[PDB]
C-alpha cells in the first residue's frame, strides 16, 4: 500500500543511487549520471517532500552508488571515474579519496563499526579498504558467480566472502538489513533469492521484466525492485505481489516511461526513495 | 624429548616440504626441488624407518608444497611451474591440473570435506579451486600482511580470509590443526603468533635464526620450527622451548650444516618429519 509522496528534482543525469541513513531519518543521499551526490533534508509535507541541501562536485565521472555511515555522518561515493571518495555531509569535503580500481567502481560498503569499505567495480573486482585510503584485499569472484563480501588505524582484521553464482546473474544484488538473504537478478526479471543461514537456494521471484535495484525493507518482510515496468514490491512470506509503483508517466509513449534505477528504504521501512531515467526521485509512502 | 629415528634417502634436490595423513599414517609424502614427489610407506623400524613407495614425476618445477587428503587417498602438488597437480596416491597418475597463476605457487589446501582448494602464490595471490581445475577465487592481500584463507560440484559455497600483517612477516605460515591459532615468521627467527578466536596477538617466539617451516603439533601443544639453526620445537604452555633438533653433520662447517626447509607432524603428534637442504628427510620420535 504505498503511495506517490512526491518528486524531489535535482539532477542532470538519472538518479543512479539512493542512500539514508538511520542515523539521521531527516537526510537522504542521491548519486547521479551528472557526477555529482546531493544531500536531502526531508522534511514533513505534501509538496516539497525533500529540499536540496548540499551538492558534493567531486567525481569526474558518473557515481554509480553511494551510501551513508550508520550515524548519518559521512557520505560515500563510487565512480565511473573509478574512484571512491568520501565526504562529510556537513561541509561537502571529501576526506581521503580510495585509488584502487582499473574498472568503473560499481557498488560501496562500510562495515557497522565504520571503519572498513568494500568496493565493487563493474569487471566484478571486489576491493576492501581501509577509511584511509589504503587498498587491502582486491578479491574477484568467477564471472558465472555473485559475491558478498562482508567483515566484522588496526593491524587486525577478518573478512568473510560468500560466493553462489548462476551463469546468467546479472550483477544486480542486496542483501538483508541482517545480511542473512541476499537477493540476485538475472534477467528478464528473474530474481533468484538465497537464504545465507541456511546455505541453500530459496525460491526465486519473477518480474517478468529487466531489473535495475534490490532493496529489503528493514521494516517489513519485503523485497523492492526497479524495472522498466516500475518498481514491483513483493512481500515473501506470505509471497504474494504487494504492489508495482508504476507512475502516470504524463505522456511518455507506453513503452518509453523513464524507469526507476535505484532504491532506498527510510530508515524505518515506512518510505521508498527512487531515482528515475528523469533525473527525479519519486517517494512513496506506506499508508495506513 | 624427540630422538633421531633414522634418514628416509629419496630426492635428488630439497625436500621442500612433507605431508601425512590422519587416513594412512602408513603413509608419508614428501616434494623437492627436484620436480617429483615421493610417497613413503613406514614400517615400524630402526635402520630403513621408510621406504620409496612411488614417485611422481609431473611438474616441469620445482615442487614448493604436498600435502594430502584427510583420508590420505590424493595427493596435490604446488609448484614452481605454476601448476598444481592432483594425484591419485595409489597409481601416480594426475587428476586435474590447476593452471591458474601466472607467479611460483608456494602452498596448497583441502577443505576437510576434499571439495575445495586453496593456492598460495608466491607475489602473495591466494586462489581458490573446484577440485576439478576451476578458479573461483583470486583473492590478493596487501603485500604487508599475511592471509588465512579458509572455507566451510557446488553451486554454492562460503569462504572466510583472516588477515594479520606486519611489515616484516616473510610469508612463511601455518596454523592450529583446529586452525584457532596461527603464527608468522617475520625475519630473525621472530615468530609472530596469534590467537585467531581471541582475535589478538599472542606473545612473539625468537628463533634468532632464519625461519623456513612452521608445523603445529596435531596431539602436543607444541609448535615446531625449521632454522639455519636447526628445527627448534617450542611448547606454548608453559611457554618454553622443547628442543633444537640440530644434527651431527658429519663435517660440515661450523656454519655450512645443511637445514630443513619443511616439516611434518605424524598423524598423531608422536613423530616429527624434516625434508632437508640435503635432499633427504629426517625423522624424530618423541619418546617415553
Amino acid at each position: 500500500v504505498l503511495v506517490l509522496r512526491g518528486t524531489l528534482e535535482g539532477h542532470n543525469g538519472w538518479v543512479t543511487s539512493l542512500a539514508t541513513s538511520a542515523g539521521q531519518p531527516n537526510l537522504l543521499l542521491s548519486a547521479s549520471r551528472d557526477k555529482t551526490l546531493i544531500s536531502w533534508k526531508l522534511t514533513g509535507d505534501d509538496q516539497k517532500f525533500g529540499v536540496p541541501v548540499r551538492s558534493f562536485k567531486g567525481h569526474s565521472h558518473i557515481v554509480q552508488d553511494c551510501t551513508l555511515t550508520a550515524d548519518g555522518a559521512y557520505a560515500l561515493s563510487a565512480s565511473w571515474d573509478k574512484t571512491l571518495r568520501l565526504w562529510d555531509v556537513a561541509t561537502g569535503e571529501t576526506y581521503q579519496r580510495f585509488v584502487g580500481h582499473k574498472s568503473d567502481v560499481m557498488s560501496v560498503d562500510i562495515d557497522k563499526k565504520a571503519s572498513m569499505i568494500i568496493s565493487g567495480s563493474r569487471d566484478k573486482t571486489i576491493k576492501v579498504w581501509t577509511i584511509k585510503g589504503q587498498c587491502l584485499a582486491t578479491l574477484l569472484g568467477h564471472n558465472d558467480w555473485v559475491s558478498q563480501v562482508r567483515v566484522v588505524n588496526l593491524n587486525q582484521f577478518q573478512i568473510e566472502a560468500d560466493f553462489i553464482g548462476h551463469n546468467s546473474n546479472i550483477n544486480t544484488l542486496t542483501a538483508s538489513p541482517d545480511g542473512t538473504l541476499i537477493a540476485s537478478a538475472g534477467k528478464d526479471g528473474e530474481i533468484m533469492l538465497w537464504n545465507l543461514a541456511a546455505k541453500k537456494a530459496m525460491y526465486t521471484l519473477s518480474a517478468q521484466d529487466e531489473v535495475f535495484s534490490l532493496a529489503f525493507s528493514p521494516n517489513r518482510y519485503w523485497l523492492a525492485a526497479a524495472t522498466a515496468t516500475g518498481i514491483k514490491v513483493f512481500s515473501l512470506d506470505p509471497q504474494y505481489l504487494v504492489d508495482d509503483l508504476r507512475p502516470e508517466f504524463a505522456g511518455y509513449s507506453k513503452a518509453a516511461e523513464p524507469h526507476a534505477v535505484s532504491l532506498a528504504w527510510s530508515a524505518d521501512g515506512q518510505t521508498l526513495f527512487a531515482g528515475y531515467t528523469d533525473n527525479v526521485i519519486r517517494v512513496w509512502q506506506v499508508m495506513t
